């Protein structure tokens, strides 16, 4: 006779980044589930979608029917397949998985097939102001035990702009593209080939530029080259895959089956990068991991700062239960996040270790969460402009 | 600290058909899991594979690691992807899912995402000696509540005369057959109308272009599906079929290899997948296939003949209840002995199956009762199929 009684959205920013967490309560005393709905740049719109529409959709329903709730909820507004819509669904979906694990007395990874590895290998970012900082940051991370690192340019000369400039964060894609191989030549000379390197193109250059970059980086044996094209340009990956053998990852921006499915169907990528909440939670991410598995494509779920610890846990339960796990991107959490969210995964020398508590093994202290209210506002970095002032995909 | 302590193969034939059921015991008293390993025609070789090789692979391992056991077990002999190999894995895989469900206090369908429908629609066979017997069988099954039926010729155009001597076999005329099917369906639609859903199984009996022409001729009769229009060895003909016909197609009870179903589902060349769950290696792979099918809009139609244990029957149905893209469940009525040996058989009520809500697969086996029906072995006569000139044909 188990029923959903309450659905609320908790907005909190313990790490200085707006988060959304869905709590589903039931008619069984002390039984609730948590899920992540973090699309940080539209957090208030996500809250609106959950509070106004998902809440009346769910109250009175049997929470054990995860798939039925997903399939019906996904179409409940007719229109669908978007980042705000998918996050609203994810909050619910992950919470239901959390409830199912609690009822079963097992971690979500055990519901999904049990452990497929002994730890979850991580990669971290090495963001620096210039090349020497980046290199030292890599060395510091390798000392901490990281065996996979993202390497970017520091935060040839850029082109001169026109005589007036429309405000934005200016970037020179051609200067960038011509400079990346030099960076990796230097890093491989200094650090060797044992360490795994990731580089994120992050949709910043024209497609043929990305393809040429992929070819020029083959000799440096990257673990992957990430987002060489925008999702609007996935139709360029066929050409890239006729020419380059640099491993490719795509997908943190994906919100639609018609973005990832042609890529995985045609083996045009080697790693899938979706932000789990932004494709709708554990239910659809699990199916995607499986679809990827049968095509020899591996998982690399998005692991930035703009994911709640509930979402971090969701990534990692998928990770532990997938034979085709590739890598887990990881952004270190501060003490406030660990305090607000007891049960954060244990980070030890480049590997993550999940506790073996039931469901997602994570909780939220609502009183503590309330101490860190959301900021809102609009990010500056998404107003990217090329030297002539053209608004570009960031 | 849960461990597998014993793996055994129970061989029993309460329905007069050889079955293999794996029982996996643990170091927790009373906790065990059951799985189907029924490839009936090779049952003793399935037992040999499990007892000699799977049992020592598993003893002492943590049974909660289903996927790790599947992934390591599938490659434990290096060579893989076959009906005997896959059935040995399925016995184990299904038993482990049973164990996981028992441990969780929940049916396997609930582990897999919960109920996606309120009952499982079935189809049954209407096997008859001639056309009127088949038509009466359809009426009888419609009276019982079946809303979907398989319709075949009686077990017309005269068959071809054979050469002056004949090599023994079960003779069949594929051209007489193919020219007669549309007439059968014209008659059945004239008498019974279009509300009843019809399935027809080609069962790999004709050349591919014959099957393509037959699919086209049967369009007007609106079949729920036309089944196995080609052999697995001829799946490269389905592209041409799908350029021309819109009759829904099912394929796959013979499949044992990812390279059989994957190009078909990748290119949407079928509408239903028909694999025998144990024969592709269990719930673990069948679930993956159901999901791969879902994203391609392909629906499930797991094989449900007599040569499947009640444990396999339940495994099909736990998959069925938890798949959004469930299509249909073929169902073969069971006898008293099967029900007696295997307590927990699903409720069959007016064309729907209703699983009990017990943990695991909700099925058990009585080993003392099972021992009363020893397996027979031997060779089926029907698989020695020959065309009129005596050519050995795919049955
Ligand atoms: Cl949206
Ligand atoms: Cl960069
Ligand atoms: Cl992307
Ligand atoms: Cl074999
Ligand atoms: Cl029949
Ligand atoms: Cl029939
Ligand atoms: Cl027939």
């Amino acid at each position: 006779n188990l029923k959903i009684t309450n659905v609320k959205t908790i907005l909190t920013a313990p790490g200085g980044i707006d988060l959304a967490v869905v709590k589903i309560e039931t008619n069984e005393p002390g039984l609730y589930g948590l899920g992540c709905a973090t699309f940080t740049q539209r957090i208030f719109a996500v809250k609106s979608a959950i509070d106004e529409y998902m809440a009346p959709f769910l109250v009175g329903k049997d929470p054990t029917r995860i798939e039925d709730i997903w399939q019906s909820g996904v179409v409940s507004g007719y229109w669908r397949n978007g980042p705000i819509m998918n996050n609203a669904l994810s909050g619910v979906d992950m919470a239901l998985w959390d409830i199912k694990g609690k009822l079963a007395g097992m971690p979500v990874y055990d519901l999904l097939g049990g452990k497929c590895r002994d730890g979850i290998p991580l990669y971290c970012h090495t963001d620096g102001g210039d090349e020497v900082e980046v290199e030292d940051n890599i060395r510091a991370r390798m000392e901490e035990g990281y065996q996979y690192v993202r390497c970017q340019m520091g935060m040839i000369q850029p082109k001169r702009s026109p005589r007036s400039k429309t405000p934005g964060i200016y970037f020179d894609p051609d200067a960038y593209a011509k400079s990346v191989p030099r960076l990796f030549d230097h890093l491989r000379n200094k650090l060797g080939f044992g360490i795994e390197f990731i580089h994120d193109v992050h949709e910043r250059v024209t497609p043929v530029t990305a393809i040429n970059l992929a070819k020029t980086l083959e000799q440096y044996q990257l673990f992957y080259l990430e987002d060489p094209v925008a999702p609007e340009n996935i139709d360029w990956l066929k050409m890239l895959r006729q020419q380059s053998s640099t491993p490719i990852s795509m997908g943190e921006l994906f919100v639609n089956v018609n973005e990832w499915k042609p890529l995985i169907d045609n083996r045009l990528i080697d790693y899938i990068r979706c932000h789990v909440s932004t494709i709708g939670g554990i239910t659809p991410a699990r199916k995607l991991a499986v679809y990827s598995e049968l095509n020899g494509v591996r998982t690399a779920w998005h692991g930035p700062g703009d994911i709640s610890p509930v979402g971090v846990c969701a990534n990692m339960h998928l990770d532990l239960s997938s034979p085709n796990f590739g890598i887990q991107e990881y952004t270190p959490m501060n003490d406030a996040l660990r305090d607000v969210f007891p049960g954060c995964p244990e980070i030890d020398h480049g590997y993550a270790y999940l506790n073996d508590k039931p469901g997602l093994g994570i909780d939220i202290d609502e009183a503590k969460a309330a101490k860190y209210p959301c900021e809102g506002g609009i990010p500056s970095w998404t107003m990217a402009r090329t030297p002539d002032g053209t608004a570009s995909r960031p």
